[PDB]
């Protein structure tokens, strides 16, 4: 199976998922000196007031906080998007040490982690149909740096002990994802892909410029998770990030001057 180990990591994925070498793969490096301000981009509308989180799952590659997406509760609109995108899950990618972990980079800088809030375009009816479309998904990406603690992250880190290994889940209701956002919603955007197999080219990426700060203790708790299942040899869940892929024939646009 694919992973981020010594023998099944990102450089191997193309053998089962040839789109790994496609034309709109993610993540990418964001060159802040080449991305152009686009005055036609609108403010992002993040409407998370009615979000309903349900569960948190260790799926062997990350942990996903899952939401009820059976109605337009938590939605993303505006920005570069046409239409309404419903929040289905969020997860993170992170490193074995603070100097790596993000998927996107900014002028080659790697952040300690990156949060992905995954949304699907409701014009396609369900998530599985949305991932087959070039405008099916919108993923809001937020960098994490280590410094002050993020109060709104602590409920997530304190449940992690209960989902240490692959296939474990826990009830996770009433979690408010607004507590994971930075102050500013200035962003970069470009067309890309899922960053894990099947690597489908179905994503409008929206990457916030302002990182959130998390504490060393918070990220250390992500790094105590396991990729393996219960009872199997322990492999810490660290360095679950794909490195930057070729930009090819794409432009990265900035929402801000
Ligand atoms: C189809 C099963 N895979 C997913 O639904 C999926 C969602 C988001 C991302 S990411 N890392 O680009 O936000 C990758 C994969
Ligand atoms: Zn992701």
């Amino acid at each position: 199976h694919w992973g981020y180990g010594g023998h099944n990591g990102p450089e191997h994925w193309h053998k089962d998922f040839p789109i790994a070498k496609g034309e709109r793969q993610s993540p990418v490096d964001i060159d802040t000196h080449t991305a152009k301000y686009d005055p036609s981009l609108k403010p992002l509308s993040v409407s998370y007031d009615q979000a309903t989180s349900l569960r948190i799952l260790n799926n062997g590659h990350a942990f996903n906080v899952e939401f009820d997406d059976s109605q337009d509760k938590a939605v993303l609109k505006g920005g570069p998007l046409d239409g309404t995108y419903r929040l289905i899950q969020f997860h993170f990618h992170w490193g074995s040490l603070d100097g790596q972990g993000s998927e996107h980079t900014v002028d080659k800088k790697k952040y300690a982690a990156e949060l992905h809030l995954v949304h699907w375009n409701t014009k396609y009816g369900d998530f599985g149909k949305a991932v087959q479309q070039p405008d099916g998904l919108a993923v809001l990406g937020i960098f994490l740096k280590v410094g002050s603690a993020k109060p709104g992250l602590q409920k997530v880190v304190d449940v992690l002990d209960s989902i240490k290994t692959k296939g474990k889940s826990a009830d996770f209701t009433n979690f408010d994802p607004r507590g994971l956002l930075p102050e500013s919603l200035d962003y970069w955007t470009y067309p890309g892909s899922l960053t894990t197999p099947p690597l489908l080219e179905c994503v409008t990426w929206i990457v916030l410029k302002e990182p959130i700060s998390v504490s060393s203790e918070q990220v250390l708790k992500f790094r105590k998770l396991n990729f393996n299942g219960e009872g199997e040899p322990e492999e810490l869940m660290v360095d679950n990030w794909r490195p930057a892929q070729p930009l090819k024939n794409r432009q990265i646009k900035a929402s801000f001057k």
